């Protein structure tokens, strides 16, 4: 699958801004982004359930616009297509293969193959009325798998991320991937779901693509403020800073606290200009226990959460509007109202310009 | 607030099994448990919206059964009491203080006080039709706050948990606590919410009280298997073991893997009996990088999750049915199918008997 300047608009309203994507075979892709960003319309377009106003959709290697959705090789899981009561799980899954003209031979052979990957063999000849919710969901997936598609497409489960039925879905999805290894495209609004299942993630915002990449790439190198705060929770901290110097690929900024300390960041530096007002980002997990000298931020403890596996502190630093959120492992016994100090590692900091674009990190990391 | 053998039954069906609780003044208590455990019925009983079949309910220090719900000093928040359209936020909040016979003096004085803590002073004389969902929720709270209760009672928000409206609620709840310091009782089915807001937590199961205590107490010392796997996620690992010895407050168990290694655990030991079949629990966060000798568990990597802040590995050990789940910080680069080894620390292990009761833990954890 490959997208080329694909756009979707009604009259003059643009819901999908010329999207460019390149999905390599076998990849598990997930479209993520806030409500109404256009993740589902984009999916439906690939499926053929919505028209593409301009642009090219390549599936396999050949243009698929103009081609009937059935002959594209794509398969969408129709989450709301009610099972045909008074029909066996097998009859339901094979139903579609009937009007098409398939032979009992292929039918009762492709039905036994999907019946294995989805664990339904022992439920095949059963009435829907006797199936649980968790297994009715699987019959739907099996329904789209017997048509033997080359691109599996699934949209957001109308469930609710902790809703048992959606946890099932999530496990089945990954199981199915590590089994057939076929190309898949999933849609969700939940950042965690994305970081968990994806091979490649495409963050969407206001109909445009904010960024595309591996989970770890989005994590360590967000291209802008939006992505920086969309992946990871609790959310990245943002502190206001001013540029005071510039070397080759470095950039020295000044911290807001009194005594305005200066720190160098291994950042892009391309075009910055001394005196500019920028935004410095540092994730709560990456702050340090302050035992380590260098740059130290200090305030008064506003909140303390003991979660067992870790501890989250909310500190209020004098000369910063929003509370700084700290995160460490195990205990760390502190009382509200007490003064707490934490370290600021320049190698783990991010720098964002006025447009919110990130002045690239030059550090190195695991993926 | 104090409960004493409080029971609730319909004919012979028992929905609340003699409950004992002792809520100290100012405490923020939260009732947690799975769907249908009886957490809401219990709250409604304290409120006076449901009768107590037997037992004693003390509020303040005096028996409150038999006393009209309005004169108990308790204030419930009615999430379904639709605002009176064609009435200002002040008229809605004071409404109930009208039929009661209040004077405009107290009315327009208690309405300005609650208007502050809830940030509504600037919206007082406004029509509901012009208020947003987030602020309508607050009017409801302000509604129950002007009656100036001594025990605040809030039930489960019909939202979800990621639902923006519920995140607001949660923030308001804690803000309100760190402000008036009054006794509060909240109900939820989400373990995380509980560990985050509570001063004290009471886990409920099938109408009984599984356990009561501070969040850290439930986490380090579950009283039984149920609690052990209800708090914390991903869930605690459970491995089958056999008792091979017994010293004074130390039991030696045998691990299921080949070469059946024996390990001593600083556990209760009261009544165990050599040869018994028991359950050993170890949380994912507490397993170790294996670099440390002692007990070593080894298998093949089935799943790897890169979440940025941490990494979750799913290993399959030969001679255990369920995948062992590991958890570590930062990266840990491993590929599926590869073999991985982790350490098992005796000091962080839990031991459960056949009844699921936690017979154990002498090891002191700072909290």
């Amino acid at each position: 699958v490959q997208l080329q300047n694909v756009t979707k608009a009604w009259g003059e309203v643009v819901v999908s801004k010329d999207i460019n994507l390149d999905i390599h075979e076998g990849e598990f892709v997930v479209f993520v982004g806030p409500s109404g960003c256009g993740k589902s319309t984009l999916l439906r377009m690939i499926a053929g359930l919505e028209t593409i106003t301009s642009g090219d959709l390549f599936i396999g290697e050949k243009r698929m616009n103009d081609t009937p959705p059935a002959e594209r090789g794509v398969g969408m899981v129709f989450q709301s297509y009610a099972l045909y009561p008074h029909l066996s799980v097998a009859e339901n899954m094979s139903f579609g293969l009937k009007l098409a003209g398939a032979k009992k031979e292929v039918i009762n052979q492709r039905v036994n193959q999907v019946a294995e990957v989805l664990q339904l063999a022992h439920l095949l000849d059963r009435k829907p009325k006797a199936l649980s919710g968790g297994q009715r969901q699987r019959v739907a997936i099996g329904r789209t798998l017997v048509a033997e598609p080359s691109v599996f497409l699934l949209d957001e489960p109308l469930s609710n991320l902790d809703a048992a039925l959606r946890v099932q879905m999530r496990i089945e999805i990954s199981r199915l991937h590590k089994r057939l290894g076929r190309t898949m495209i999933y849609v969700t609004h939940d950042q965690v779901e994305a970081m968990t299942l994806a091979d490649k993630i495409v963050v969407l915002d206001a109909g445009r693509v904010a960024q595309v990449g591996k989970p770890l790439e989005l994590y360590h190198y967000p291209a802008d403020r939006f992505v920086a705060g969309f992946i990871g929770s609790p959310k990245m901290n943002f502190l206001p800073v001013k540029v005071t110097a510039t070397a080759i690929d470095q950039v020295q900024v000044e911290l807001p606290m009194p005594n305005r300390q200066q720190v160098w960041l291994p950042v892009e530096s391309r075009d910055v200009q001394v005196g500019a007002n920028m935004s410095l980002g540092i994730r709560p997990e990456h702050l340090l226990p302050s035992d380590i000298a260098d740059v130290i931020l200090e305030g008064e403890v506003q909140v303390v959460e003991q979660l067992g596996n870790e501890t989250q502190i909310h500190i209020q630093i004098p000369s910063i509007r929003q509370n700084l959120v700290y995160r460490q492992n195990d205990v760390v016994l502190v009382e509200e109202g007490a003064t707490f100090a934490i370290g600021l590692p320049p190698e783990r900091c991010h720098l964002f310009r006025e447009d919110g674009t990130a002045c690239r990190r030059l550090h190195k990391e695991p993926g």
